[PDB]
């Protein structure tokens, strides 16, 4: 279409102008090496001893300096306006993405993301670039070649471009001819094709039936058959050959049959004549590549339109405008109904699940569904499909999403460590407002000094890709020492690292148990120890609140808490 | 280069002659038209009189109507050549693909068969014809070249060719240089993409601490690392434009400067130098192709070897010594334990079943597993991986395969109808042993008469596929005539349609009581009619004989034929 995008380039249109002329400039580059011939072919050899010819390398050389250094200056600044162009919009691109809900971030387009950051965008710049250089260098070709021609040959020209297009739809139409052809005769060969593919598929018969011979016999005539039609389609291509040849070569000969010696022309010749058809051979290129440039243009800005499909999709709506430095309150559920994004199943059914200040909640549900989600739910990732969760007396949705998702603290066995230093990590963000003695304050109340100790930086090392590559039990114990540092009220245990680490997991226990020492303690507990820590064992079998209570109590009615503890064993 | 195909191609040979000579012309044409150039140029636009002026367009279009019908004429030879190889090619493997046994036909091989019967064997073909085509008429064309080049300069030819691969050599190392930096540039670049993924990729926990502000101003950071990697990578790589251009005009400076500076050269007049470049010009494609010759040659050959493979494989095998005009004794397969190829699990275990003359026997299963092969050991499709088939006290693998597959005629839903006449598909391969009139007699006592009937041509009507298109049940009917007219002792009935056609089953089970009215008669079958009709229903869900007896019989025995009758229901 016509895009847009005219702010985001504005400051840099001095480097794209240097392109203006530099590639301008590229055209003369050749288009006087072209006019070059003219002075060598007319007075530069045999005909004179020497001059012309003497001086012309020195020319040459200098002009395919200026080519070069006009290609280099060109490709610099116009790489300068792409880079600066895609450097906006990634950011600008990149930094909705940040605000932009987990719903986006459905898994559906995590990996076409990426591309659109890099690829996508990368391939949009280059295809504008391309198609302005082509559209400037290839059209200022055009132009530098037609004026030398008309300052050459006063007639020739309007004879070559007069004998130019009706050669080419000469040719287009013979060539769309044999190749209707072409395809009207391998619908036989596909026809014969499927004889043979008959053939084949009846050895079962065949065999059984003991005719292998009349099978030889008419596979001979189908074989036969399938021979004279690859004669007659390679007959067709072999002669569709020749005759554009002979009507490319008819052209020319007209051409030089317009040497004759009227008034009209014949008074330009030697040189002329050669500069002209080189000249017009040369065309060839530019003109042939700037009708392209359409199919070029389109490809770019088609991309950016699904890139912008991308920009301003749903967003995510902080609608809530209500504000608390801290959340004492309990959490409750009520009658809460979700329904996962592009999922149609329900994955929760209305639930009044209460979470006590300062208790331990397990939600310990052997399904494999909607435990997770429910992690997420009190963090407002997703949205409350149906219900209310009250917070002090006031919705998550009434609360303002910043504090909120500063209210929870999230820890699990896949925290996705992020490339700083490891002091920073322990306070995202907030390593401002936190000293660093408080951190290592954190870092060693949360048992996991010794990670930080025996580092070679500490509290300054890089820590994740390209940093250590610290192992999964490192990465929980790097988030709980985070937690530990911010003190959030609220609390969510994915517990999922329900393997038994070596000298980490009964210090990860501990620290978990420093976590939860206060606070809310909403967990998804799967290791027993941490079921019975538990203050109000909740498990819900995805559907709804199916056993709740002490574990002890848990085990005293079978329901589907039996199966769950016996399967821990 | 194993070429075992010249004792297939000698019967041609001659017309290949005639494609090389006619194609040597095809490189002289453009030889004697280039060399047309030097009277042009030399003695014609400049002077006065037009003598080789006027001629100039007759004698284009001469040269040009000699390389048109030279083209045309070399190219359908040598396609001549290729047609009546890969025919003979295709054929040879048609035929001995009919001989092979089911084992090739393992599904190992379904419809990459048709791809080597055409598309493989047609690359053999067209590939060896190319490297004729590009070995004969390139080299001419590179000869014819060269020699017009020495004809026309003594020295100059000299002066450019020591300078051609001088170039070239330079050409290629400053570009291999250049795509080394331009690899490892981008291997950074890659890390710095693989650093913003890393980025994206951490959503959740970037939204749970509310710090989408740092997680910009890194992403500024990094994407600015970005945007000078791309930046160098352009200019790497656009740099790597103007240097090889430079050499190549430094080379063409240095051959001007040879003209130039000394007085031994410096007779060459006009045309000839225009004439050199030309030849060079033309050169550098012919020198292209002869280089990729032997890679096409070599591309294409190990088609011919593949196929040679396909050919060269053990033909079923005859390792048989038995003819039977009809085996009245019965058939019995004992302690045979057979393994499917290409199957660990064996789908029969040293199963003892005999068929007893006359008397129908019955193999019924659910999933089918090892019922199915036991008809196929039968036919001696498979081979006896245990055990021995004893028919009249004589093995199958003892009896030569043709007289055992005249005494064993199979009938089911599925059958292949030849891509043949009605009548020839009734008697294929043996419609000279069978009398036209039993044909349509035995169509009429077969219960399926009508089809035949009311068939546009009737008992003559092409039948096969690209024709009528009867359906599964006319082909099985068509089947019950074969079999019928063929009057085989032995009969195996896979009866998989267990499905009422409308006016057609009824008169199917007809047809089937007239084939089984006598003869040996071992069916897999799934109608209840059919199986109570067996004498003895040996059922077998796969582990061995796991069920025998009449179906009342089976009855009072509940094992496996109590859920088989709540199938049957």
């Amino acid at each position: 279409t016509f895009r847009r995008l005219w702010p985001t380039i504005a400051p840099f249109k001095a480097g794209l102008i240097v392109a203006g002329v530099a590639l301008i400039l590229n055209a003369a580059s050749d288009t006087f090496m072209l006019s070059l011939l003219k002075p060598l072919l007319d007075d530069g050899f045999g005909k004179t001893d020497r001059s012309v010819l003497v001086w012309m390398p020195l020319v040459v050389i200098g002009l395919m300096i200026l080519r070069g250094i006009t290609s280099y200056v060109s490709s610099y600044c116009i790489s300068w306006v792409s880079g600066k162009v895609v450097m906006t919009m990634r950011r600008r691109l990149f930094g909705h993405m940040m605000g932009m809900p987990v719903s986006f971030f459905d898994k559906q387009s995590t990996g076409t993301l990426l591309s659109r950051i890099t690829y996508d965008s990368e391939q949009v710049a280059s295809s504008s670039s391309g198609a302005l250089i082509t559209v400037v260098r290839e059209g200022a070709s055009i132009i530098g070649l037609f004026i030398m021609m008309f300052y050459y040959s006063w007639q020739l020209s309007i004879i070559l471009i007069v004998l130019a297009p009706i050669v080419s739809i000469a040719i287009r139409v013979v060539s769309k001819r044999f190749r209707n052809i072409s395809k009207n005769m391998q619908n036989t060969m596909g026809q014969v094709t499927t004889s043979a593919e008959q053939m084949l598929k009846g050895h079962k018969e065949v065999l059984i039936f003991g005719g292998q011979e009349v099978e030889t016999k008419r596979f001979d005539k189908v074989s036969n058959r399938m021979r004279l039609q690859g004669m007659k389609m390679v007959s067709a291509s072999s002669i569709s050959d020749p005759i554009i040849q002979l009507i490319a070569s008819l052209a020319l000969a007209f051409v030089l049959y317009a040497a004759s010696f009227p008034s009209v022309m014949d008074s330009l010749t030697a040189g002329t004549i050669t500069v002209v058809f080189s000249s017009m051979i040369a065309l060839m290129r530019p003109l042939k590549s700037l009708t392209n440039v359409n199919a070029q243009f389109q490809r770019g800005m088609a991309a950016c339109q699904t890139l912008f499909t991308i920009l301003d999709s749903e967003q995510e709506k902080d609608e809530g405008k209500r504000v608390i430095e801290r959340a004492t309150g309990d959490v409750e559920f009520r009658n809460v109904t979700f329904t996962y994004p592009g999922r149609d199943v329900p994955a929760l059914r209305n639930i009044n699940l209460k979470i006590p200040a300062g208790k331990t909640v397990a939600l310990v549900g052997r399904s494999g569904s909607g435990k997770s989600t429910i992690a997420s739910l009190i963090t407002r990732f997703y949205d409350i499909d149906e219900g209310e969760i009250l917070m002090d007396g006031h919705d998550l949705r009434e609360y303002t999403l910043a504090s909120l998702r500063n209210q929870v603290a999230l820890v699990s066995q896949n925290v996705h460590l992020f490339n700083d230093t490891v002091a920073n990590n322990i306070a995202y963000a907030r390593t401002e407002q936190y000293s660093r003695e408080q951190i290592e304050e954190a870092a060693r109340m949360a048992y996991a000094m010794d990670f930080i100790n025996k580092m070679d930086n500490g509290l300054d090392t890089v820590i994740g890709e390209n940093g250590v590559l610290l192992s999964g039990g490192q990465r929980q114990r790097i988030a709980i020492a985070r937690a530990l540092l911010r003190d959030s009220p609220i609390l969510i245990l994915d517990e999922a690292t329900s393997a038994l680490d070596t000298e980490s997991e009964r210090a990860i226990q501990a620290a978990l148990d420093e976590l939860q020492k206060n606070r809310t303690s909403l967990v998804i507990a799967h290791r027993l120890s941490t079921i019975e820590k538990a203050d109000e064992i909740v498990v819900v079998e995805d559907g709804v609140i199916v056993e709740r209570g002490t574990h002890n109590d848990l085990l005293e009615h079978r329901g589907v808490y039996a199966q769950l503890h016996k399967m821990q064993f």
